[PDB]
């Protein structure tokens, strides 16, 4: 028939809330999913969502004729600062489709155009590590953030954040992390955020004052949509700046940190990746063409996104009354949340060793089922920056693996911090230079 949907214990008016009393709500939900399976309902005072974990259900939810992108409480909390820019706009808001057509050509060909500036920041990362004394170590996510922020600032906006000239995190990041944490904390509330938003806006004006006195910024200021013919308004443009400075770097830093984490934890995987880097990256600096030949480095990165997709959930709503999976009636407006780390652990797809780090799972991707691997979201609301993220990550990891041997000197225990994105907090390593000349 039509089944009761599983649901964890409720606690009077508190609903299911006392079950997410944590700074790590996604990891908590993954445990509820392990217990209750492919679908469960979750209620907090005033609001209700349904968490999906199977490819069979997610495949249905990904049917855009039936479900569209929802702004979850977390993205509503975020719309305050990025407005109706691409990430926090509803698909039916005019600026969504409009920015999408106006911005999409900036993301392979734009990539060729971005390569050199990606290499500029990546060489700054390598030089930093080459210059460390023997007694020193690397703070991995902290340096990855320095890299990915500087990369978007330069490739997107021709602005230099100069992150590597500071040994504290950039002033822009510190607000960012506190605003993301606060949006996440706000979630477990039954009943500085202005300061952090103002500090972000503060930087946007710097950028805006800069071009004033061929890249993303160009297309934001000058580009017009081949439908309505209308350009972006200034309000929206400020909104797209803020948007690309966050999503533009946080998830990719997380990815590169998880990737190095898994490599040091899997020395045979590391060996094979380093072997490819050396034979492929024969020039002083890498070319666009060489980065494209780093087949096993891309498999490594995809397998890190499989385990810990760094933007770990996306939210959908029923466009109309519908039945999910031939069993679960939903009313127009009902929220579904896709738990991507749980999707990537669906044993009917992946086999029964879902926790192991095996890049060879991606050896021939043209044989992974559709909707089984979704680290970049779904459909027309999928990550516009997918190829940019991947090219950057593959370039940088490739250069890292060419130029150094890595040591897990603290025997680091994975600790994943959640700011509605994921990163391995406190991950540190030592890197011994192979003493290989740069350009
Ligand atoms: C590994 C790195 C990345 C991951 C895992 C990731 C993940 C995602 C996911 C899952 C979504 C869908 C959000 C939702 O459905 O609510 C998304 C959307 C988006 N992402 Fe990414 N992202 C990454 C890198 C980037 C980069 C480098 C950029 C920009 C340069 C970026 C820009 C965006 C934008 C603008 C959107 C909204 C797209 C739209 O709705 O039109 N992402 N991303």
């Amino acid at each position: 028939t039509i089944k009761e949907m599983p649901q964890p214990k409720t606690f009077g008016e508190l609903k299911n809330l006392p079950l997410l009393n944590t700074d790590k709500p996604v990891q908590a939900l993954m445990k509820i999913a392990d217990e209750l399976g492919e679908i469960f309902k979750f209620e907090a005072p005033g609001r209700v969502t349904r968490y999906l974990s199977s490819q069979r259900l997610i495949k249905e939810a990904c049917d855009e004729s039936r479900f569209d992108k929802n702004l979850s409480q977390a993205l509503k909390f975020v719309r305050d600062f990025a407005g109706d820019g691409l990430f926090t706009s509803w698909t039916h808001e005019k600026n969504w489709k409009k920015a999408h057509n106006i911005l999409l050509p900036s993301f392979q060909q734009a990539m060729k155009g971005y390569h050199a500036m990606m290499v500029d920041i990546a060489v700054q990362l390598v030089q930093k590590w080459e210059r460390l004394n023997a007694d020193e170590h690397i703070e991995v996510p902290e340096d990855m953030t320095r890299l990915t922020l500087d990369t978007i600032g330069l490739c997107g906006f021709n602005y230099r954040f100069n992150s590597f000239y500071r040994d504290q995190p950039h002033p822009f990041i510190t607000s960012m992390v506190r605003a993301l944490d606060e949006a996440m904390n706000k979630l477990q509330r039954a009943n500085q955020f202005q300061e952090d938003i103002k500090v972000m806006n503060d930087l946007v004006d710097k950028i805006i004052a800069d071009r004033k006195a061929d890249d993303l910024l160009t297309h934001m200021l000058n580009g017009k949509d081949p439908e309505t013919g209308e350009p972006l308004d200034d309000e929206n443009i400020r909104y797209q700046i803020i948007t690309f400075l966050i999503e533009g770097h946080e998830t990719t830093s997380g990815l590169l940190s998880f990737a190095l984490y898994f490599l040091v934890k899997n020395p045979h995987v590391l060996q094979k990746a380093a072997e490819e880097a050396a034979r492929v990256l024969v020039d002083p600096v890498p070319s666009y063409k060489q980065v494209k030949q780093l087949k096993y480095v891309g498999m490594v990165l995809n397998e890190a996104l499989r385990l810990w997709p760094t933007a770990p959930a996306f939210s959908l709503y029923a466009k109309e009354d519908t039945v999910l999976g031939g069993e679960y009636p939903l009313e127009k407006g009902d929220e579904l949340m896709v738990l991507i780390p749980q999707l990537h652990r669906d044993k009917t797809i992946w086999g029964d060793d879902v926790e192991e780090f095996r890049p060879e799972r991606f050896e021939n991707p043209s044989a992974i089922p559709q909707h089984a691997f979704k680290p970049f979201g779904n459909g027309q609301r999928a990550c516009i920056g997918q190829q940019f993220a991947l090219h950057e990550a593959t370039l940088v990891l490739g250069m890292m693996l060419k130029h150094f041997d890595f040591e897990d000197h603290t025997n680091y225990e994975l600790d994943i911090k959640e700011t509605l994105t994921l990163k391995p907090e406190g991950f540190v390593v030592k890197a011994k230079s192979k003493k290989i000349p740069l350009g």
